[PDB]
């Protein structure tokens, strides 16, 4: 599986990926010197939550082409970028290691987080690793990472095995931790990757990310090793920690670099927990914004205080029936029948539990809208453009220019065939229709 | 004359209804099995009165299509609205009897009364019918009105000349309140309805209307007769009348249930006495209307508690000399002149004694608007959209698509003897002209 | 509602119909010289069955407009096809009585059976009224009619009141089986229709109907009283019994022609019976249909006794749940994963009860197809072809005529979003799928 | 350049007017005689400033037409309201001059001020010039008005030289203040006008603006000469200024009439001053306004009161150096590499100062953008847009419906000085550009 992301003279810049399960997508970023296959550990864990594992090769390693250009994180996520963008991905998780916190923060700094829910820092590279008289907080001057550059020059292969002696600290986890098969294995990897690009990817390690932190508007999770040696935990995560307090921090004791594997306990629990609890918090988040737009079309009364209940009982997830809702929807004294299409529509999107029903009758005889010829025809064009949106607020803005008729007109459409459009969207469309009838 | 109130498979619901006469807009809802023709005395007597009499046939009955659902009053107020929104009243006059009194009821407590003047309520359901252990006040048990149904499936015609006899009381009015060819018709109409309505229709007399009663807000009438068959008077309007004491409370003495034709010259005269004695009641309160939007322009000292004691004084009725009201206006130091041509235009339209003199000068500076020929035509377009005009609401709509310019030689147009449009939508030109100065 | 099905000089031909349930459509053709709403005893019955009554006036009678020509069974039919391509009907039901058995007759003789699902004679005109030298079991010579004729034009409202006289047996039924009220309403139904049409409509009685009986193809029920004066039991259903053994024959002991009315009772009994045993049958033999092409994939073994069985449970209608059936589906040693899709897409079709589950992920992924560009685009080119097909012989026909692959794309298309195509037209592609197959 | 605003039998009343320069657009009306060119001293200083010039010919006089009605205050006010509309002024200023004056002050009591934000009286005919019995204080009886008519129509061309000869005051400022050349070309322009314009527009001196005054709710001011032979001082602008004390009053030592070019000095000087004074207080919200969208791009912390002080610093107009601005702005840590070339763009068009030096080029790789052909294509289509637009609030609307990266690239095609917008426009990019961020 590849993805063309680029252009070198004669040869096109394609990179391997792979794409599991269905659900939330989950992006994974490996990290220097090894390719997506480092995550079978996290992958496995992640296939079994009900998540969507994606995992793709950077560029010069992996299975992924091998080119002598583009060799920074402006370009690590325009590839990510394009990535996101041929598998259209939304709401989606990012995920990265060693290298690859540096391309998750690049890429929400850069492409916005339209497509992202969620990130994840697992042994970031953040906020600055080169240690200047403008940030002390560094972990070693310009002198150190030069030596490295003229070392993997010098001989490639070599350079692995004293990388992972402190990457796993075999010195200390080997035969405890992980076994010499599994090192083997990860020497394979990074003997597999590009010859110019092991030489050109220290180079990016000191780049400043300092500009890109802020950026963040989403739900993180911070995480390092105590014992991590290759990236000390004092010049990366708890400066980190202070520059973003509102992300999850979470300190892996004993847990060297590649805690991924050693540690992979201790990270698992961790990541689906923080997965499991931040992307409950925004679901919820927009299930009582429509509530509150809903509620806003309801005469106050009894049945104002019984539709809040009967909503909250579905929005926490007690098991409710739909027959006696869809009925006792349609018996109801004080709501008028374009009321009751609208409250109807909403049960059938908020409840996995369909009940094997078809589909109700009162609820697309009060979603017609008087029948009027020109009002139906201006629920199709909003259809055509609910399709090609993606998030809450951008389905919201479109459907406020449509007349209250037309959006009734355009949730039938929507009733009958969805979907297409999306959740996220069809909410969208409800909270625009309750709130032009104001 | 048709209006579209619903859809039903490939055929749409449409409903028959007649508009005659000018002047206040007079909305009444025939009860069961007639028609709108069944208001034909009392539509005679509001017509000679100079109002609008606006009648419509309830669905599946009359001469409007004859649907299989939607029997309940959720939608026969919804269909009540359509018709007002399509008409556009503003103002207007409800008049219900049987059970277009239970649509009247449910329409003020759905959908408001931004429309509605003041309502009646002619041979009520109100509050209940249904005779249960919560509620001791109803008339019979369900499985009284259970047998009408079943009664009405059997042979709905042969139900009919049975319903009719009770209904007319054909033991005491035939051939002295009541003709037998007028009862004739009576039959034809109900022979003429949707055989499902007349199955349906009977469901719907023992709603409950207790939660609606308190959001009634409008001057109200409550009349019903003493040999009332068909509703008990003592299970309807007698403890209707305690939930809602404000009502005008009138009684004809020896009237059936269909009291619209035989006790209609007591009727037309109790029902004549109520809409003048309530539009008084606005027309002073339209005044007032005038006096919130005027004394926002005025600062908050001495004279904004005067000029409304010179505004009351003359809404009232008080005798007034023009010449001390103008003088006085013209001597004011923190008054400007604008603010003083509207106080002298409001001044002029409201009292009736103008002595038969010359005009003034310092009102009409300020109101001629600088007398441009441009302006004057954003004026005069203005001034041939307000003679076509015809309410308060519709003037002052129309005038709130011009320039602030426009406004002040609009209203120069008709206090410079020009012009010559109503009462009501010179009042829209003031709201209007005091609007855009907030 | 009307619907307009000629033309006459300056005047456009309407015809006036109602449309009501939803369900198996079945029109309901009324006699001479009512209109639709003499079914209202049978309406009733029709929509607590679950049916959708759909009746209309024939021109000239009713609330029809009234032409002065095209009085032929030739454009009754026509009218009659006006109404069923227009409504869009699709295995529909015809139900005639007096006039209308003619035109359900004329109908199936002249536009096929494509729409019918079957038919019924209330009262029939079938075969021949006229008494000549070819066929004595006429009941009368051209001279009676003559006399009918002259009579109309004389006094075509005396007329009446000496027609219903035979029509309901007033000499025999009054009092009992009918009211005086009901017989009242008959006449103004009469009353109510085109002068010209009730002096023209008798002489459409004496047509001849020998060449349309044997074009017949569908399940018929011929139902006629024995006391029926107007047509007389001898000359119409027993002669028409010999020529249709295969109809179900049914007499109503001491019925009038208007046995609508007087032996309601005994005539909704009898229809609603043959039509849960008419439409019972043609629905179970494209089941069996089905399942014969089904079976023809699955190789000989256990499984394809196991297969039959799980079907036979649901084409009988017990109860089954579809999480157990498509996971034993999933778990299925012997069977291919292309036919384990092709089963999954037979089992939603077939049961009422979804079970509340959104769709299945095994059998999306069986029904991809390899997923070529090409056999997908050739998958939608029948897709816009099924939804303009109606029978199951017509989409099994034009799904013939692609590859294996592209009706499984195709079936993939209809899979996830049904339907759009019917289940008469969604059979026939699986019928179709599994032939191209061997 | 003409600007349609009347219609006379087969031909179109058009104005000439010309529009140069950009910022608070200023709007001169000239008077009897001469035309718009005779604003020529007054425009080169206004366009000096830097305020946007716009001046017109009044109908009968200089290049436009010459109709022969229409010659009143209503329709010179009329004129002027066309002009100011088709060319969209918002906040203008209406500068009038002789006849001029009664132009503004027609329009401002008829239109309002929302289009205008300063007037100025230059040489005033308020309040009145007729001397009447209601007002000693005016400058001349009927009897002299009406000599001047027959002056004119006698000798047109010969009344000019003498008209002239008290306009400039030539027996006393002729060689010295004004030549005869300059007088020579003044009496050509009078020639090329209409003969019925100047026939007809003495008698529009006269004219009542008295109840105009008051309506002047903007800074205005009055200048007039001392020894002004047309228009004496004590009968004009003496008593204009007790009617409208709020005015800033400017009186010109030995100024004649035509003191628009002999004291062109002492006129330009009080005028540019005025102007900014009343000018400021909007010129200072506008700045802050795009302050206010280029602070929502900078992060909330100490840097964003620190740039929000460095933009305050220059907008007031000190003294700042560049290289420490562009060199401070470069080494920033928080601020993204997009920001700084935003920051650094409004740094250049803020100060007149460019040293006549190189460009930088951290905002040159900033406003890049990936450099994607397709990306910086939208740019270009986007900069055809902005050369033909002059507003503000006009650039904005325009580049807020392209995409971000467009936007960037737009800006780098002007900084990389491939393009010449003006300063308004350049910060309506600026503008957009931060408003899509967010």
């Amino acid at each position: 599986p590849f993805i063309t992301v680029g252009q070198e003279n004669s040869t096109s810049i394609d990179l391997y990926y792979e794409d599991h399960g269905t659900g939330v997508p989950v992006v994974l970023i490996h990290g220097f010197p090894l390719s997506g296959h480092s995550w079978e550990r996290q992958s496995a864990a992640l296939l079994d939550a009900g998540y969507r594992v994606i995992t793709y090769d950077r560029r010069g390693f992996g299975q992924s082409s091998q080119p002598t250009t583009g060799y920074d994180y402006d370009t690590f996520a325009a590839d990510l970028n394009t990535v996101l963008e041929t598998l259209d991905l939304q709401d989606a998780v990012l995920v990265g290691f060693s290298m690859g916190t540096g391309e998750v923060a690049r890429y929400v700094s850069s492409y916005g987080t339209a497509r992202i829910a969620a990130v994840a820092f697992l042994a970031s590279l953040e906020p600055f690793l080169l240690k200047t008289d403008d940030n002390p907080d560094g972990a070693a001057p310009q002198e150190f990472f030069d030596g490295i550059v003229a070392a993997v020059k010098a001989d490639r292969y070599a350079f692995y095995t004293g990388f992972f002696n402190d990457f796993y600290n075999l010195d200390e986890n080997l035969g405890t931790r992980i076994s010499e098969e599994a090192v083997r294995n990860s020497w394979n990897t990074a003997a597999s990757g590009g010859f110019f690009a092991a030489a050109a990817a220290p180079t990016t390690w000191y780049t400043d990310f300092r500009a890109d932190i802020p950026r963040i508007d989403v739900p993180a999770l911070i995480l390092h090793g105590t014992g991590d040696r290759t990236l000390p935990i004092e010049n990366t995560a708890r400066v980190f920690h202070k520059a973003l307090p509102s992300a999850e921090y979470v300190e892996v004791e004993g847990a060297p670099h590649g805690l991924l594997w050693t540690h992979a306990e201790e990270v698992n629990t961790a990541l689906l927990a923080f997965l499991a609890k931040a992307l409950e918090a925004q679901k919820q988040k927009l299930l009582t914004e429509v509530e509150t737009y809903v509620l806003s079309i309801i005469p106050s009364g009894p049945l104002k205080a019984e539709i809040a209940q009967r909503l909250e009982d579905v929005f926490a997830g007690k098991n409710t029936d739909l027959e006696v809702l869809m009925e006792w929807l349609k018996t109801r004294p004080i709501l008028s029948p374009l009321t009751k299409g609208i409250l109807g529509f909403v049960f059938t999107l908020t409840v996995p539990s369909e009940r094997g029903l078809q589909r109700r009758r009162f609820v697309q005889n009060a979603l017609n809208g008087n029948g009027d010829p020109n009002n139906m025809d201006k629920a199709v064009k909003l259809y055509r453009k609910l399709k090609r949106e993606i998030t809450f607020h951008g389905a919201k803005e479109i459907s406020l220019s449509y007349s209250a008729g037309a959006l009734a007109s355009c949730m039938g459409l929507i009733y009958n065939r969805m979907g297409a459009v999306t959740t996220e969207v069809a909410f969208g469309l409800v909270c625009a229709t309750c709130e032009q009838i104001a």
